[PDB]
């Protein structure tokens, strides 16, 4: 499939480039992810973005700190509206942090997952007939572990005290987020719970050019940990690495690869603070955050394909095995000391193998 989205051809190398893309055109001949729900645990969403409308569920906001959520209270609430995660001043977050504009990360990630495709608008998305369940866990200066852990439980269809039952438990959770520290019990238990419900958990390796083993949830057991490659198909300058990294997706190499080839391009906003300060747009961003959802979306294409052919969905371990075994080996050598998994997720190869 060569969709008619106006910016797809020039911008979305991560979907269709022969060395650095994930082989989406071919995959899309088989599956677009219809009937599957992917929970995006992130900054929230811009639910009326015209290139996302129709592929979103209401979702929920798990941030239990008014100052982080930018909401009026510490309650968790239905919906996942991103209030904006800007930080106005250096050091507000921790010793040495730099002021930044709102990321709209969750809207960008949600785009990679299921941006409306072949709709004559904007960009394309990978599992563009799936639905995104946005689960807002990140706000100003990031998020709280306890919020993220409950979000995992709920997204996967487990019970959380004080939140209504999730009517739409997700086949796949994407966590484009990370922080220092080997995985704990709190994190590990939530993740184990999701796995036990049949949910594949896909996470970003992190962007510290360091060993993923030192970060969470990258270093958690049972997850698909995703490194980042460039348009060249080689490791990005920032990607984390090490034996925990299962495979890579296109994360974008940044400025060395220029514009557009250095960045992953999806739905977002140019708003510097509140949604209202800007307008709907398409943003180029680079990170293991951008790599993860390519992999998460491929998982969704696979589940969808199976369910369509009467087949059973893969269990989490089988999904990870399939994703790793079918990854395209890197077209540029990866240094021995910085392994980033078996290859670059290959949407078509994953599908072919699952449907054998
Ligand atoms: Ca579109």
């Amino acid at each position: 499939l060569a969709p008619n989205d106006p910016y797809y051809q020039q911008y979305q190398w991560h979907l269709h480039n022969a060395t650095g893309g994930i082989n989406a055109p071919s995959a899309w001949d088989v599956s677009q992810g219809e009937g599957v729900v992917v929970a995006v645990l992130d900054t929230g969403i811009l639910p009326q973005h015209p290139d996302l409308v129709g592929n979103l569920l209401e979702g929920y906001d798990f941030i239990s700190d008014a100052s982080t959520s930018r909401r009026a209270t510490n309650d968790r609430v239905p919906g996942a509206q991103d209030y904006g995660d800007w930080v106005e001043n250096d050091n507000e977050c921790y010793t040495g942090s730099v002021a930044e504009d709102s990321s709209w990360h969750g809207t960008h990630v949600a785009g990679t997952v299921a941006e409306q495709t072949n709709n004559g608008v904007g960009m394309a998305g990978v599992a563009h007939k799936a639905k995104v369940l946005p689960v807002r866990v990140l706000g100003k200066c990031g998020g709280y572990l306890s919020d993220i852990a409950d979000a995992i439980t709920w997204a996967s269809g487990g019970t959380v005290a004080g939140v209504p039952a999730n009517a739409n438990p997700a086949e796949v959770i994407n966590m484009s987020l990370g922080g220092s520290g080997s995985c704990d019990g709190t994190y590990q238990d939530a993740i184990n719970g999701a796995i036990s419900r049949g949910t594949t958990v896909v996470v970003a390796a992190g962007n510290e050019t360091d060993n993923a083993s030192k970060y969470r949830p990258a270093s958690c057991d049972g997850v698909v940990t995703v490194g980042a490659t460039r348009i060249t198909g080689g490791i990005t300058y920032y990607s984390n690495y090490g034996s925990r990294v299962d495979l890579s997706g296109p994360g974008g190499g940044g400025s060395v690869d220029g514009n557009p080839g250095g960045y992953v391009w999806q739905s977002g906003s140019d708003a510097a603070t509140t949604p209202e300060s800007g307008s709907y747009s398409y943003m180029g961003m680079g990170g293991t955050s951008m790599a993860s959802p390519h992999v998460a979306a491929v998982a969704a294409l696979v589940q969808s394909a199976l369910i369509a052919a009467g087949k059973d969905p893969l269990a989490p371990a089988a999904m990870r095995t399939l994703l790793k075994e079918t990854a395209r080996p890197f077209p540029v050598s990866i240094p021995t000391a910085t392994p980033i998994g078996t290859g670059i997720v290959d949407a078509k190869a994953a599908l072919a193998s699952a449907l054998e």
